[PDB]
């Protein structure tokens, strides 16, 4: 039968359906959303749903026949076996992210989709080039969230009280996002001083992404 | 008749004339807005609209005999066509939008010039090359969007609470605007890692965001 | 005599005593910044200034004799000129950011200075090269704020309630400043789909604003 | 004994055993960073400290016989000879920043460990190409903030009281961050035209901004 479903499952025809469920899957989730759309036809969409996520395991156990070990290499592929798989873990039990994490599964139209593949593989494809720079940027923000959280966390423990807040009050700074008037004004009301902290934090952090982007202009 | 309108409308002395009457209906638009002025001379000025409007219909009626259907396949004529069209519907029932939408046939400035054309058409041109990018994306704000519904919207409805005020919500927080304060702060109030939804959405909108500009400084 | 002043002006001593006027007088108008300082040195300050005039009013009178014609057809020049100019109208009388434009002339460090000559040149020089766009942009924005003072003025005259508000509150949406929170949000308590408006308006002046960029980086 | 030595600081074993110390006083660092961890383990990470500042400067000083003047003319190793040096500084008496400034050594796995000195020494060796850009806006700065105090510090002293200020706040503004509705909008309720101040302001220095950016993607 093995040359019998590798024709089934690599035809035109198959990939052409799951796109079609897909797409009709994820309309179905943005309707899911309406408080109204449930109270009429929530049996309907609970239904749906169950169905469209038989037919992507009994597709994903289908495909694993035809391509075996070539299938677990697979990026994309090994992608919609753990995206289903989420899909898998029943509606109870454990964190309810997981019930969220399902509507990931929309992610498959650009798994099974070319052109999204290319434009997706050719984004990801920069990534290795900035890794030298990312290293850096995460070791800056490691010293500076630990200076920052013995310099200021004391007075100002919202924002600095810990080591993971002042990484995240950084990384507000370095997006930029109300660093003055929000942060650095009020911290000076107690630490005049800290713009000699924030100033110099502001110019590394946006030197370096502006050559981490001139960078991913000529590779 | 034919040949005789035809040398009439292809005529400089035509355009020229057009050209002239926008950059005067423009001129009228912006003393429009002074309510002084509508007290004083707002009579002469509905009139000379008016007028304008008339000459405009009467222009597009003689460009179509000189055109036929090769008109109706010129971008910037179609525009004219239809924005004239919208300045043509009487001052009055439905909706008070279309009034106000007048405005846009100061936009005929942009067709009835070249380089205008030229710089217009040279930023439109750039637009294929990022659909597949664009689409990308919008796959993307559709899945978070709906995510961010069933996580947010509960506690949080003014900027969650519905399919359309997360996207409203996440696309705030893509231009980065008050992002951290204005809504993941308090956000985290209540679902302290929040912070794990918003920091990646960011970085891969940020980064995919690079990417679509230096596809842009390559093409 | 001629020849023998045009051996003063032309004198390396003379230009590096000019750099050395500026440099000074610059220096001091950054203590006359102190209100501790006038109170000690104030009329020590006030004749340096004084002096300091006359000293760039003969230098500019001596440049003219030695350039003639050549002098006023010399971008620099003519800037030397008018920035003394203003420094010469009297400490009083009409408004007083005569008294304030006199700063202005630490512009002259610029000016009486090469490679700063170079760069600012560059800079300058690219200019032209955005004319097209500038233009466009300006058609633009003068049409969406027209169309912004009659949506919105009434309710909200703060920000729309003028020509120029809303020029002035367009402005600030495009550099993207508080934009949502502080201004469409609050907007859309009364008009709720002013996000029609105010989306695509980013998305145009982003768009442009990044070609425009992108533009000068083939340049 | 010169030769012998010069083999063991010249060894793998001794870089990467000093690799191996910084990652493990990093991680120390974080630790110190926990209240709780202190309270329970406080001791041994302080007696690993002042072993680590040994280890590093028994190093330093083995480094420097290996090296004489060749040392003190590498920029890497001055480098962590000042940071060592100010970790060696006794934990008491003068400024609280000496204490702080300790975490600094961390930067010691950039300078001991390649890639990381090739990316860094890639970002630093731009910035000369950039000084004269540099220079431009800080003379820019400078008038403006010279300017800026003498409109606005009676009526509006926390942001342009001061010459300081002056700078802080047009730095501010630079960064775009809440420069409306924060600073201008207010001091427009007193300076109707002090937009005419901000905007050119504003021009000037993303423009220039922008071209030191196109020239880092040229350089
Ligand atoms: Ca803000
Ligand atoms: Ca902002």
């Amino acid at each position: 039968m093995y040359l019998r479903i590798t024709n089934i499952v690599e035809s035109s025809f198959f990939t052409k359906f799951i796109i079609y469920l897909i797409v009709l899957n994820g309309i179905t989730m943005g309707l899911e959303t309406s408080k109204t759309f449930m109270q009429s036809f929530g049996v309907y969409t609970t239904l749906f749903n169950q169905i469209v996520i038989t037919i992507f395991t009994i597709e994903i156990i289908l495909r694993i026949y035809v391509h075996r070990i070539s299938f677990f290499k697979d990026p994309w592929s090994l992608f919609d076996f753990f995206v289903v798989a989420i899909s898998l873990v029943p509606t109870s039990s454990g964190f309810e992210i997981l019930r969220v994490l399902r509507v990931l599964r929309l992610f498959r139209l650009v798994t099974a989709v070319p052109q999204m593949r290319k434009i997706v593989s050719a984004l990801i494809s920069v990534i290795p080039g900035m890794l030298s720079v990312i290293a850096l940027m995460t070791l800056f923000f490691y010293i500076f969230a630990i200076m920052a959280t013995q310099l200021f966390g004391e007075r100002f423990p919202e924002w600095f009280g810990t080591l993971g807040e002042s990484f995240y009050t950084l990384f507000q700074v370095m997006t930029l996002d109300d660093w003055s008037n929000g942060i650095v004004r009020p911290l000076m009301e107690v630490y005049p001083y800290a713009w000699v902290f924030f100033i110099p934090f502001i110019f590394v952090v946006t030197f370096v992404m502006i050559n981490l982007v001139v960078a991913i202009c000529v590779d």
